[PDB]
Formats: structure tokens, C-alpha cells, sequence
């Protein structure tokens, strides 16, 4: 496929529904050659069957709040895949109290330090650590939201953290860019995965949604996982420091009431 | 490939440097069937050419600028193409007097029209015509430049013509959605095709390009036709009213002096 | 005020609700001398009778639509004012049939020609004849909607006349600037004017933006007026090329129910 | 003046040269009520005889790195102001380090941790901390820079910060709006204060800038702080959520040389 030949490494893959798992999915399709990344002993076995399903037995621990856990990783990796193409990034985090109404009633100091932390800083802290090991013609995915880009209600830190994050997809597409390195980021719609209990009036939402988008219907991660493929394929070299929108033309409508 | 199945229709082919040349390439690279179109005689047998070495034998006359010309195209594409899977509208246009100089002085009425009518009404002008004739799961694909975003000296109307051009993306993008059609923008860098003689200082800006732009090089049409072969196949069915920079991350930076 | 000693041009006055009334009203109240233009005789003596009250006696007609019109108006008032400080252009157009339903079916080649004609380049044909009456330290000022960013239901092919009138804003900044002139534009909530009829439901409109909008309610031409005499003032010399959104916050907020 | 009978806290008062100075003079100018807060004893007495000159004796001290910090400055403040109308969130930092050269290798997850908290999230814990203090019409701002909106070289995870601030402008907008009150941010172009010297060839940047920005010079505080008043006045009462640019046209031109 158009992945032929490219050496992948997909993080945050948690399960079936999981973004990670369709971009996955469709990487292996297009003929990738995937490495995987689990972050802790209870999502082990899980990543593992997937990883085996998916022709794979590179599977590392990673937590990616940890600079040695990320280093470790890479020197595992390394042993294996001395040099390789790229990886998708499906991390995200914020705590529970964080994502539940009024936004400056529910920010705190610390939420908003670990929400940026594990959502945005962790894209850069993993670059940081692999970049000598990436070929020349390697692309670097990230997912992103447009709570990033405009204010959704519950959303609160996290499109703090996803604004950090887009802009670490500028900087890093810059300073990488001279070295056959390019950065993206996917800003997809919502999708039904584990993501979605800590979220207030989801299945409300996710209804509003397919009743305004353009194509009438909510993205699915086949569909994420198309678009990822590609931005990690040579067929987009030149694309680099863009936040594509997988969201069905959610975005770009207004009053579809 | 990934467009095996597609019929779609290819406008704007003038020389081997143009921009939908590299586009029809790549989708009869990845397997879709083409049809082509020329504006005039002088074309006319060129792109005869270039379609049979892209095994077409659909080669039909269209002026976009008459409403008439336009319907015509679409009567005899149907007699073979019942139903198609959409198009690439690389077209555009703007009287000499227009690109050069200060815009204020430059800019009159009658070029203002010309260039919006050619470069951005003749887009829903096709879709208009051929709407019934498109089969669901069908994607629009258009041409934009960071012209319309931003004020580039001597770009002049043709910014704004863009500009006016891409809300089209998003208005079609809106009303044909719910019918199975998708429709986007690439916001391509600057490429040296037959475009290139009418602007001032171009071999000049293609070098400030490469020097400032992230992974430090000018797109081809080649980056080009395989970012349009995706946004035309149903890998990017997520993807609908985006404009789609491939323009090496240029966009995204500031002061790379 | 902080408008004392300016000589501002006011277009688009046509009733006491109209956007051209409020913006004028503040810009009196803040010193300014105004000058003002009717479209044709049915709204001459309006004019003349608002011009009055606002201490004025320059009421020159003026149909942007005809160059000739719009270089004999400002023959006229080069008469009494041989140098200037700014107008705001107040101005928008498209055909009945344009707005309402379907864009795709809506839209004709003749409907976006009038629409962009008189929306978009009338800005730029302003300029262009009053660019040696004006003084340095001039402020063009323009009026647009979210729709040029967003596709709106009904506004069609409007939307495409603010994308492109908002690009003439940017190059016109970018052009004139040099010379000491600003050119900006106010990017207006939906407010109740002689454009209130015109649109599909805009009662539901104007009762779902208040529910929706961060401040609770919508925009008044007072609120406007403000803005736009502010962004016509010295106080907002730094700014230029600017689309400022007076819309309450509508715009940045998503899916606020 | 257009702030007369508005008691506006102002952070950041560092020197003269101060975007925090050139606005304290704006405001004042047109009529606020100021009070003033300094970092630490190192700029006591200097903020307080600024604090003088603009006829205000309530310098209070505040560190926003400490909740605690901020929670007994608005108790010493409100023993004289119960309510207030706003406040200016003239702070920034990043750890030297992090502001030179490449980004990804400047990068480091303590500096990103401390540019975040400083920059970003101190603009919501003050919020936060006064929320209940603010009278109905209240305005707050701060200043961004292009940097969170494009990659600039040097500027680095600063970068970062601002694009969560703006996105902390947006969700705080969108959360406290139905109480009455606005809140705003200011991206100015550079300018020569204390950030000069942190910046690799800062020098270099304002004279490229002038050469390039529409109104052919950089901005001054004075510039800023006329469009800081205006944004903390009731004349922008339809203004909140937004990045207003100040920064003489240089972001929307591209390619002026
Ligand atoms: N699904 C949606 O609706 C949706 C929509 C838009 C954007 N996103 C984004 O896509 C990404 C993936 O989300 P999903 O819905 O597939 O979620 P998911 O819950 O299936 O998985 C999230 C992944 O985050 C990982 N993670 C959290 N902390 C980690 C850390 N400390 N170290 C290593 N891994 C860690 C988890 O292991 C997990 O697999 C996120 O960046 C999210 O914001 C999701
Ligand atoms: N090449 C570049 O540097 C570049 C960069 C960005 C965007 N673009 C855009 O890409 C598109 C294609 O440009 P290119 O560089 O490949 O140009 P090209 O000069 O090779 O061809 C332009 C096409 O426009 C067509 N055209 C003009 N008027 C027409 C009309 N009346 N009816 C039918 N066809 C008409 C011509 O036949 C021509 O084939 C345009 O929309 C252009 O703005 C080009
Ligand atoms: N009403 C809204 O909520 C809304 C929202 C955002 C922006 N705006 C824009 O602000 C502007 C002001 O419109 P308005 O709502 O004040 O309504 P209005 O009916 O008061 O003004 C529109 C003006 O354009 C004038 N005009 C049209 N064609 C003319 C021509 N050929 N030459 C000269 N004058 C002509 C009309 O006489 C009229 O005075 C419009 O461009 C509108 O798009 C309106
Ligand atoms: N200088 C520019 O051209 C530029 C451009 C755009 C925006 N801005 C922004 O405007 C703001 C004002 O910066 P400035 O240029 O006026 O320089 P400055 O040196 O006057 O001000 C920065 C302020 O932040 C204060 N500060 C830092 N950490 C503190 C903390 N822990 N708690 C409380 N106060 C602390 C510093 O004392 C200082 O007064 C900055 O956020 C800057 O990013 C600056
Ligand atoms: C607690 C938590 C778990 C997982 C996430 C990942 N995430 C990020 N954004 C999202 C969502 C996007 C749309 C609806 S929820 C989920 C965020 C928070
Ligand atoms: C005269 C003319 C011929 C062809 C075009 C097509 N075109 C549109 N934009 C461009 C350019 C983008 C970058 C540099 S020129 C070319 C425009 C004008
Ligand atoms: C048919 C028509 C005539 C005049 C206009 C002017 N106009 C522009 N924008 C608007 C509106 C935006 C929001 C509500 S009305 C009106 C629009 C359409
Ligand atoms: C190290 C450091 C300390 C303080 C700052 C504050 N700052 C923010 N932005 C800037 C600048 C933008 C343009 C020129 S200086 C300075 C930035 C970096």
C-alpha cells in the first residue's frame, strides 16, 4: 500500500474504539510496518493482542509523564528499529474535575499543569527523544480537537492543552522540517471511545453533531485512520505544520440549526 | 488503487508544468478513470494527447465562463459518464493589467469581475450543472493559494478572487454534503507552471520560499496530485469544506529571515 | 471626543436602524465632522434630514455601482472637503433570489456578479477615488458578517462577497498603509435593519445567537457604532487590515447548546 | 474620558518602557482608576512611584507563580476597591534556556511547565480569584503575541504558552460572559522592553518588521495602550473572546519582501 516500506510507532492504543486502533488498522492496511506502546501493566495484554493481530511484537511500555519512561522506551525500540519513519501520537489527559462544567470554576493550577503536560508537552518530549533515530522523509501525527480552536463547553482545560498542542505542531514542523521531518495534527470530530464517559451530555452532543455536519453523520476512526495513514505516507510531503480537520465540515458551518 | 472505481473529471491540463497535469497523474496513478477538458483550439490537441497517455478518450470543450459552454460539456459527458465521482476544477483567471503593482491602482471593476467570475464562481458553476449526474461519495476539489488568507504584493484581485473562491468551498461544501458530496481546497505553494510569467519577481519568490519554508523546498505538482488523489478518494471521506495547505509548512511560520 | 478635528465620510445610511446610523450617532457624539451619501432619491431627504441632526450638510448621492457616480460624489465633496480623514463603507447587495434556500441552487453567474460587485469591490472603487483627498492618519472602515468565515443557511453567495470584500481589506491595508491609511473591517452579530426581511428566519436567528453568545445577547448598533468609531480614531493606530469581531463572542464559542 | 468611573487592577508594571506602563498612562489618561501590583520587593518602590504619578496609592504585591499570592493581593485590594471593573495580565516568562534556538532541543518539560503557569494559566487563577469581586460590565485583557498563531524562530515553547492563553481568553470569555463580564486579549507586534534582551537578535526582527509591517513602523506602548482601554471600556461592549492584533498590518501581509 502507500505505507509500504515505513517503520510506524502508534501510541495510545486502549481498544477497539480507540483512535489509535483504526489509525492502526489502516497504517497495517497500507502496508506499514507498526511498533506499539502501552502505558501501563493494565492496558499491557490488550496492545499486545492487538499488536499480534496486526503482524507486530514490538510492544514498549510508555508513560509519557515520565522523560526516563520515554527514553527507556526509545533505547528498547532502538534495539530493534535502529531507525524508522515516524509515530502517531493518541495520548491525552486531564483530571476528572477538570472537564465538568464552569471552566474557571473547574481550572486549577494543577489540572491545567498535567493537562498540558500529558497533552501537549508529551508530542515534543517524544520527538525530543527519537529524533536522531528518524529517517529522512518522516512524518510525526498528532490528534488534536477544535476545542482548540473555539470554546466548547466542558472541553475547559483541555482546549488549553489542545491550543498547546497545535501550536507544538507549528514549532516542532519548523525545527524539524530541515531534517526530512514533518509534523501534523488531525482535528477530528467526536467519536464514541473510552474518551467520551468523562465528557458531559456526550450522546446528546454526538447526536447535535450528525444533525449539523455537512456530511450528516459523525467521522468514524476508519475514517481518522484513512486521513493518518496518509499524513504519514510520502503521498503528503507536502504537508507539514497542518492541523487537518476530519470532522465532516463541522467546523466550517454555522447556524445549521 | 486507492481510486479504482472513480470516474472523475479533470479541468485546467494546459502543459506538462501544470498543476492538474500532476494531479490527473496521480489519480491515474492510483487507478480512477479520467475525462478531461480543454478552454479552446490551441489546447485542444495537447490535452488530447495528454489524455490518451492516461488511457482517456474523454476530451471535451468547456469554457467556464459561459454558462452555455459549461451545460454543453456536461450533455456529452453524460452520454458516456451517466454518473462520476466529481472533479478537479484547476482553473483561474485575471486580466495582465491586474497582477501587477499596487493593488489600489491596479484593481478596476471589469478585471475584478473577470477574476472572481473565472476563479471563483466557474467552481459551483460545475457543481451546479452536473449535481444530478454525481454519485454519492463524490468529492469536489479545488485550487487555492495563500493569497486569499494573506495580502501577497502583486497577487492583487486574484486574492481576493481566492478568497471569494475558497467560502465557495464551504458553502458547496455545506449544501451538497447531505447528498454524498464532499468538497475542498488545496492551498498549493507556489509551483513554476505557466502561471509563473504573469507575476512579478517569481523565480525571485520561489527562492525565498525554499529558504523559509519548513521542510526548505517548493512543492511540486507531484506533492500536489497525490494530497488531490487523496482528497478525491474515499480515504478522506471525513474531510469536507477544508482547504488543505501543501505548501511545505510555509503557512504556519513567520520570520525565518 | 476622540474623533475632534476628523472629517469622516459616512456611506449606507437608509433608516434609524441602520448600522450606518449608530456608527455615525458615536462618531458625532465623539467630534468628528461627518459628510454622508444616498444611494438615490427615494432616500435623499432621510439623509439629509440625519445628516442635519448630526450637525451636516454634506449629503451627496452616490450609487457605488457606477464609477461615474462614485467619481462625481467625490468631485462634490472635494468642493468643501480637498482633504479627508476616512469614510465608512456601510454598503451590501445581492439579489432577492440569491438568499434564500439552497446556495448550490440558489446561486447564478448574474446573482454573484451583483452580489461581489457591490458587497466587495465598491470598497476598493471608494479608495481608489478619494486616495488623494486623504489625509495621513486616515482609517477606511468596513462592515462584514461570520458568514464570510463560516457557511451560514441563506446567506450564500453573500458569504462569498465578505470572504472576498474582507481580502480587499487586507490588501488594501497592505497597499495604502504606506501612505498613512488603515483600512479595517467590523465583523458585525446579526442586528434588526432593512436586511432583517430579506433572510430566511431571522427572528429564530436573533433568539438562538442571545442564548448562544458568551455576553447573552445581541449586538446593538450602538455597540457597533463604538467599535467602529474607535477603529476610525487614533486610538487604534497599531491596527490595520484587521477583520474585528463585534459579535459578543458568538463566533468563538462552540456548541454552547 | 471613555474609562472615567472604571477601577482597573494593572499587573506588570516593570519599567517605562513597560507594556504595562504605556497602557497604566492610556487608561489613566482617559479616566480609570488604577491600582497596581510588582512581582517582588526588587520593584516595590519603583511600581509604587509609577503608581504616584497616576494618582494611585494601592500597590499591592502578587508573585502568580503562588495561589496564595494572588489570594491575599485581591484580600489587600478589597479592603479598598470591594468591586472593580477589570483588570491587565501584562505577565509572560520562560527560563532563559528555552527562548534560544532550536526549539525541539531548547524544549524541556520543567520550561514548559514553567512558560505554561506563568504565561497562561495566572491570566485564569487571578479570574478565579476575583470573580466575585468584578462588577457587571467588567472587561479583562491580556497580550499575546503572532507566536501562538506561527512558529517564530527563538520564541520557542513561548510559542506554546500564548496559543493556551488565547485559548484561556476564549474559554474564560465564553464562561464568565453571563455574569457581565468580557474578556479580551491584545496580540501586539514586538516593541523594546525588558523581553528585548531575552530574544535572540531582537534588533535584526524590529527593523525587519518596520520594513515589512503595512504601516511601515513597529508599534508603540502608546499604540497598545490606546487599544487596551478601548478594550476595557464600555465602548467595546460587543467585543469578548478575541485577539485583537495590534501590530500595524505585519501579520496578514505575507511575502513584503
Ligand atoms: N475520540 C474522540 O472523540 C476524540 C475526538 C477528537 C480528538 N481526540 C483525541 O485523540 C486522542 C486519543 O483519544 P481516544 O478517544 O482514542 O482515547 P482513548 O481513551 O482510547 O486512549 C487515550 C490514550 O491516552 C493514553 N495516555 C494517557 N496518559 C498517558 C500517559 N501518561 N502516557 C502514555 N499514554 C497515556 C492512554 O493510554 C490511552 O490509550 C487524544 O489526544 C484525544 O484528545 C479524541
Ligand atoms: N502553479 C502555481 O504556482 C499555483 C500555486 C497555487 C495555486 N495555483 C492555482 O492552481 C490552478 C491551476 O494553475 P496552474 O499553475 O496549473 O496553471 P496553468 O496556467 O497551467 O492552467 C490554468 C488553467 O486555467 C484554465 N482556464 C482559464 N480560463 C478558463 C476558462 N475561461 N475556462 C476554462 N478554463 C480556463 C486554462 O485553460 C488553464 O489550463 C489555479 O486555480 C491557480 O490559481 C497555482
Ligand atoms: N444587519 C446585520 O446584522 C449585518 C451583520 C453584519 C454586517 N452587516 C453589514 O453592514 C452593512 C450595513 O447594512 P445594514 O444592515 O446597515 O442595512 P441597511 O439596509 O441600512 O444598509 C445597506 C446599505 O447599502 C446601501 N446600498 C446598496 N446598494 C447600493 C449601491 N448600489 N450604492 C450605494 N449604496 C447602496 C443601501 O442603501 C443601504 O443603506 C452591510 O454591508 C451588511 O452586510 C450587516
Ligand atoms: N515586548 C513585546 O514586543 C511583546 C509582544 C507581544 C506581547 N507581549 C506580552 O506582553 C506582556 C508584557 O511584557 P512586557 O514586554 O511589557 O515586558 P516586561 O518585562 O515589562 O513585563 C513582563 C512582566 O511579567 C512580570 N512577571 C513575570 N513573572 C511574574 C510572576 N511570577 N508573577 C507576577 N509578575 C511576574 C514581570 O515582572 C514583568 O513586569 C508579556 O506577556 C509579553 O509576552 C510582549
Ligand atoms: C479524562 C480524559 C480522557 C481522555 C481524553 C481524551 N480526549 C481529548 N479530547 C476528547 C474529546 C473530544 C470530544 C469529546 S471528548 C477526549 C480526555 C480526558
Ligand atoms: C494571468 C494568470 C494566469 C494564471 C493564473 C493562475 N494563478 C493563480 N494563482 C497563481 C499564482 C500562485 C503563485 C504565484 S502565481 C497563478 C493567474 C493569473
Ligand atoms: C438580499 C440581501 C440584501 C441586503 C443584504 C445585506 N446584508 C448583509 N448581511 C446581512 C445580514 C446578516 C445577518 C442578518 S442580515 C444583510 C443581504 C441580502
Ligand atoms: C525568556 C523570556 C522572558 C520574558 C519573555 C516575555 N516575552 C514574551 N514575548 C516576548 C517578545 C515578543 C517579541 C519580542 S520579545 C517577550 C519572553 C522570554
Amino acid at each position: 500500500g502507500f505505507l509500504s516500506g515505513k517503520r510506524i510507532l502508534v501510541t495510545g492504543v486502549a481498544s477497539k474504539l480507540s483512535i489509535a486502533y483504526g489509525i492502526a488498522q489502516a497504517m497495517h492496511r497500507e502496508g506499514a510496518e507498526l511498533a506499539f506502546t502501552y502505558q501501563n501493566d493494565k492496558l499491557k495484554g490488550r496492545v499486545e493482542e492487538f499488536a499480534a493481530q496486526l503482524g507486530s511484537d514490538i510492544v514498549l511500555q510508555c508513560d509519557v509523564a515520565e522523560d526516563a519512561s520515554i527514553d527507556t522506551m526509545f533505547a528498547e525500540l532502538g534495539k530493534v528499529w535502529p531507525k524508522f519513519d515516524g509515530f502517531v501520537h493518541s495520548i491525552g489527559f486531564a483530571p476528572g474535575d477538570q472537564l465538568d462544567g464552569d471552566y474557571v470554576n473547574a481550572v486549577t493550577r494543577e489540572g491545567f499543569k498535567i493537562a498540558h503536560d500529558i497533552s501537549s508537552y508529551s508530542f515534543v518530549a517524544m520527538a525530543k527523544a527519537c529524533r536522531s533515530m528518524l529517517n529522512p522523509g518522516s512524518a510525526l501525527l498528532t490528534l488534536s480537537y477544535l476545542g482548540a480552536e473555539r470554546a466548547i463547553p466542558n472541553y475547559n482545560v483541555m482546549g488549553l492543552a489542545k491550543a498547546s498542542l497545535e501550536a507544538n505542531v507549528r514549532y516542532m514542523a519548523n525545527a524539524m522540517g530541515p531534517e526530512g521531518v514533518r509534523v501534523n495534527a488531525i482535528s477530528a470530530g467526536p467519536i464514541r471511545t473510552l474518551a467520551a464517559s468523562g465528557i458531559k451530555d456526550f450522546r446528546k452532543m454526538l447526536a447535535h453533531c450528525e444533525a449539523v455536519t455537512p456530511i450528516r453523520r459523525t467521522v468514524t476512526i476508519e475514517d481518522v485512520g484513512n486521513s493518518a495513514a496518509f499524513l504519514c505516507s510520502d503521498l503528503s510531503a507536502g504537508i507539514s505544520g497542518e492541523v487537518v480537520h476530519v470532522d465532516g465540515g463541522f467546523s466550517i458551518a454555522a447556524m445549521n440549526e
